């Protein structure tokens, strides 16, 4: 995340996180915990929690594919310091100093928390599904 400059989050919360996401697997209390670990999160933080927290096959390709659609939808809105698209939103074609970048520039375009909501729609559709 952006501390008071970037730093990861720590290996030992991110490893205790993992065994919270797999001991609630696939309850909503999840979800506000997720928005609490997140704070100050850019792209690039998220990718690599989403990532380290793994779990279920299917789960992640709904997730994946729930995120591409809302990236569609930014471009739509959107359309195009350089400014962000979707995908550099998503952190996929941009760095992390990209995304420190946008979430810091004037006026700012807060990428990590505008990916967030996209990750927070795909699992709350994951909790509808496996309930
Ligand atoms: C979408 C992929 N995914 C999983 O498959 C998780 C998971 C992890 C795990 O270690 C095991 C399972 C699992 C589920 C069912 C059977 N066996 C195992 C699921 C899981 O259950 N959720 C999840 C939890 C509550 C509500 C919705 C989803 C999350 C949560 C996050 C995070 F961090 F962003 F919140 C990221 C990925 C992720
Ligand atoms: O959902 C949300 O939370 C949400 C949704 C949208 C936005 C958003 C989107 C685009 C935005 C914006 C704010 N502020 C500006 C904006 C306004 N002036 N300069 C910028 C800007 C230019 C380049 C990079 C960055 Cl970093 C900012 N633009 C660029 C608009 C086009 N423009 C205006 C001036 N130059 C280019 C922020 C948050």
């Amino acid at each position: 995340p952006i501390v008071q400059v970037h730093q990861a989050i720590s290996p030992r919360t991110l490893n205790a996180w993992v065994k919270v996401v797999e001991e609630k697997a696939f309850s909503p209390e999840v979800i506000p915990m997720f928005s609490a670990l997140s704070e100050g999160a850019t792209p690039q933080d998220l990718n690599t929690m989403l990532n380290t927290v793994g779990g279920h096959q299917a789960a992640m390709q709904m997730l994946k594919e729930t995120i591409n659609e809302e990236a569609a939808e930014w471009d739509r809105l959107h359309p195009v310091m350089r400014e962000p698209r979707g995908s550099d939103i998503a952190g996929t074609t941009s760095t992390l100093q990209e995304q420190i970048g946008w979430m810091t520039h004037n006026p700012p375009i807060p990428v990590g928390e505008i990916y967030k909501r996209w990750i927070i729609l795909g699992l709350n559709k994951i909790v509808r599904m496996y309930s």
